[PDB]
């Protein structure tokens, strides 16, 4: 098992359902954020030293392939932070695999992941999404992992991110400059409600025959999750409220 597809897109762009949709076509695993959260923690602190190999003064470009290697070790595709931050990398180890650039409304995204991924600091929501996080083991380690690989794939070491005007415009400037790394034929744009038929005909596939394209982890969605982590204290004892997630 090879990478097939790089995932681009930032979170809350659809990379989990771009995550499932590979997953069937492919009928192999794709990697995630969620991929860590739920199944392998032990990868946050490979993709920790993998990030702060790269803010070096001289980065050994083998060291960050073989971690990659690793951690994609058994995945046919990739989505979502922190695997999206090296899709430069992952273009050169995988030079016949394609890039998907999942997109959206930036207004719609800046808000989403405000909900979800990166509240201010002065939100109390912040609160309850580590709260939650805590009884699914997640720490600090997390949290900088994964803010460091936002701040790699914005080019950016100090950023201020609780303005939401920055982020926008890292939003534009990141999606702008996938669009001009990547050559056009090695490079999908998949706007959010696409479905399969571009997907499909991009990856040279058919249509899959009764499988409607996935829908998934809403905001809506997140919320409830946090709300039932804090009020059960356990994942296993309330998964079953949320079906086709993990
Ligand atoms: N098939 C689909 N059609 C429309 N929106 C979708 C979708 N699949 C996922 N999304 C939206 O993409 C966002 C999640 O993206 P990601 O998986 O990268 O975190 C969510 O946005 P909202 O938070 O606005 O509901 C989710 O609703
Ligand atoms: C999945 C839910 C329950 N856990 C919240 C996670 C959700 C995933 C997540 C992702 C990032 C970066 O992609 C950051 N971040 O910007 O430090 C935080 C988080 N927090």
């Amino acid at each position: 098992t090879t990478i097939q597809v790089i995932g681009a897109g930032l979170p809350r762009t659809g990379t989990n359902s771009m995550k499932k949709a590979l997953e069937i076509i492919y009928s192999k695993p794709c990697y995630h954020m969620y991929e860590i959260i739920f199944k392998k923690q032990s990868d946050i602190s490979i993709w920790q030293q993998l990030i702060d190999e790269t803010h070096k003064t001289t980065s050994d470009k083998r060291k960050i392939y073989n971690g990659l290697n690793e951690l994609l070790n058994g995945y046919i595709a990739t989505t979502d932070l922190p695997s999206c931050s090296f899709y430069k990398e992952l273009m050169t180890m995988y030079p016949n695999a394609k890039v998907l650039l999942t997109i959206r409304d930036k207004y719609d995204w800046l808000y989403s992941l405000r909900k979800v991924v990166l509240p201010k600091s002065t939100d109390p929501w912040k609160l309850k999404i580590e709260e939650g996080d805590q009884v699914l083991g997640i720490d600090s380690n997390f949290y900088k992992m994964s803010e460091d690989s936002l701040k790699f794939a914005f080019q950016k070491n100090h950023i201020n991110l609780d303005d939401d005007e920055i982020l926008l415009e890292c939003y534009d400037e990141y999606n702008r400059l996938v669009q001009e790394i990547v050559p056009p034929e090695r490079l999908l744009i998949h706007h959010l409600g696409d479905g399969w038929e571009s997907l499909c005909q991009f990856l040279n596939v058919d249509i899959p025959n009764g499988i409607s394209y996935p829908c998934a982890n809403s905001h809506h969605q997140m919320t409830q999750l946090t709300e039932q982590l804090i009020k059960h204290k356990s994942l296993d004892d309330i998964i079953h409220m949320f079906p086709g997630l993990i």
